[PDB]
């Protein structure tokens, strides 16, 4: 198997985990309680950092049932984390309901974490796709 | 080549397939008829299930054209579907526009379905980053 | 390393590239002056277009940092370019702000290009998830 380091800047929220073996995604919580009012949106803290390997990408999506059924998205969905990023992982929530403000307490899951490979290819100009070494 | 398994829960409804041998994506059809009022959302079966391969993720994602130019989208985008997790695939469907509702019939394509390697990391908590094993 | 061909269909913008070498996403800029409404969308040509390889996909996010804090995203998030596709790549931009327009000039940064492996299985009917070759 493979391994992930996680930074707890937060050190009174719990520790994201893989709640299942091959769940995609491991949950991140809100280190703020907030109040979220319709069509409006804030950038909130998970209290987190990591170290997404080289050639790798972490991305970061909304979370389906209860959350998405109030409305809670996110803004730049997916968000990404590259390799460089070890700063705390930030989260642009949005309320995408027209009426019904969303109460976010501190701990609460807003927003789930996914790691894969990614492709890093240099971007090379061609006048036209009339080049060899590419699909036909 | 490789292969994913579908169950039809909905018999009535085609059979989803990839239309070219290139294409990402596959598209979902929805088995019911329904209206989105302007801003609103509603969860919507597609009346298929699949079986994600073992350390892979399907991803369900709004498509391009006539779709997303008349405002539909997903609230949760990209909607996540674990190995683990063989019921019916539903989408958090939204209407994004301001003033027109979108009208969905029983059949009509409303996402597709991309199939992905995941990596699954052990989340290992550290002190900082100053430790072996890590990019550089 | 790897490469990714890129035809500049606008001479006149600047050549995407990667920033950083870890980077997982290249900026792409708009062809157009626009000023999408508070709730409004408009589709805008980026002045490029991609020859994603064989097997590959080409992912179109919205940006994080001040574009998303403006309320600048995506409708159909995220956008999917196929091995096929050489055409234009065109953006579904949405002002997701419910009162103050965005203001996008000629040359502005307005998504992200990511490439990743992606899996193309043929899809294959079963009447139950009660058959050989699949997770336990
Ligand atoms: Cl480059
Ligand atoms: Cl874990
Ligand atoms: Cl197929």
């Amino acid at each position: 198997g493979s391994m992930l380091a996680i930074v707890r800047l937060d050190r009174e929220l719990p520790l994201p985990s893989r709640a299942h073996a091959d769940d995609a995604g491991v949950d991140l919580y809100s280190a703020e309680d907030v109040v979220i009012e319709p069509g409006r949106r804030t950038l909130v803290g998970t209290g987190i950092a990591v170290a997404i390997p080289s050639g790798m990408v972490g991305l970061v999506h909304p979370r389906s049932g209860l959350a998405a059924r109030v409305g809670l998205s996110i803004v730049n969905s997916p968000g990404t984390i590259d390799a460089g990023y070890r700063g705390e992982v930030k989260v642009n929530l949005i309320n995408l309901d027209s009426e019904v403000p969303i109460v976010i307490a501190r701990g609460d899951r807003i927003a789930q974490l996914l790691v894969q490979q990614v492709e890093l290819p240099e971007l090379v100009e061609v006048d036209s796709f009339d080049e060899a070494g590419l699909a036909v």
